[PDB]
């Protein structure tokens, strides 16, 4: 909408209070121009037409019940926007600072959230296994972080070029998490699965192992379910992707870790300029070794954790 930039104020799924970006033009809508070519959040009403109606509000508050799924998509699709751009030098998920667009409440009770390839759809829970999705901002970046892989490698979404495609979305969310500095941690969905469950997750990525996704290549899933499994073998590069950054001892190999800013510089490195569609595994630890050795030399400690942490999971 063509309007003036406002400030509107409201509170997300977890009762948090926050200030978004609004344009007003009669009602506010939820639409943020200080970030590219904007973000842009919608109401699909409960259904499944997408993306819906762009949200309008008319007093610029947004405490609604109602409104919290909307705020919070909004609020942290500017967040993890604010952490390509500052952290990578990268202008939204095209890097030419496309418009973000959201929609929640789609669907009724949808346990779940996506990319669709033009932009991000949250379920609203059925309030049992989840509560709106978009309350979870690792879940609101691993979902961009798809559109910024289809935009750069643009892993094919099946096997291993697919779990890499998960695993990516799922450090940088975790990532994007961190970088928000709210309860951070290397689980994935904490902040919205199972309200009446404490201390779980969606999956883990220090410890795949827990909710039984394979920390071993020895341990892959070669089945055909899960699109060959990319949910499921996700869990060996979010693995290695967790030794590189905090380091550890893992089926007896050592790892040294280098942090979560070099891991962040090594795999979008790897990601923009080495990862293919097609990429596996092993392709993907040559990447990351190259991406390592272009940024740190190749004696480096940052190549040889590189190297420690795919031996430490069984990939060469
Ligand atoms: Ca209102
Ligand atoms: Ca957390
Ligand atoms: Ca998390
Ligand atoms: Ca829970
Ligand atoms: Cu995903």
């Amino acid at each position: 909408i063509t309007g003036t930039s406002t400030v509107g104020v409201g509170r997300g799924v977890l009762g948090d209070q926050k200030n978004i970006n609004t344009t007003y033009s009669t009602y506010y809508y939820l639409q943020d121009n200080t970030r590219g070519d904007g973000i842009f959040t919608y109401d699909a009403k409960y259904r499944t037409t997408l993306p819906g109606s762009l949200w309008a509000d008319a007093d610029n508050q947004f405490f609604a019940s109602y409104d919290a799924p909307a705020v919070d998509a909004h609020y942290y699709a500017g967040v993890t926007y604010d952490y390509y751009k500052n952290v990578h030098n990268r202008l939204s998920y095209d890097g030419n600072n496309a418009a973000i667009r959201s929609s929640v409440h789609y669907s009724q009770g949808y346990n779940n959230a996506f990319w669709n390839g033009s932009e991000m759809v949250y379920g609203d829970g059925d309030g049992q296994t989840f509560i709106p999705l978009s309350g979870g901002i690792d879940v609101v970046a691993h979902e961009l972080t798809h559109a910024v892989t289809d935009y750069t490698a643009g892993l094919i979404y099946q096997n291993e070029s697919g779990a890499i495609n998960e695993a990516i979305s799922d450090i940088f969310g975790t990532l994007v998490e961190f970088y928000a500095n709210k309860n951070p941690d290397w689980e994935i969905g904490e902040d919205v699965y199972t309200p009446g469950i404490s201390g779980d997750s969606l999956r883990s990525m220090s410890d795949p192992a827990k909710y039984g996704d394979p920390d071993h290549y020895s341990k892959r899933y070669t089945g055909t379910q899960d699109n060959g499994g990319v949910h499921i073998n996700s869990g060996i590069i979010n693995k290695a992707a967790y030794l590189i950054s905090q380091g550890g001892t893992h089926y007896g190999v050592s790892v040294v870790g280098i942090g979560r800013d070099k891991l962040g510089k090594i795999f979008y490195r790897a990601l923009t300029q080495y990862l293919t569609p097609t990429s596996n595994f092993s392709q993907l630890r040559a990447a990351a070794v190259q991406s390592a050795t272009d940024l740190y030399g190749s004696t480096s400690q940052e190549v040889a954790s590189v190297k420690q942490a795919f031996d430490a999971v069984g990939v060469k």
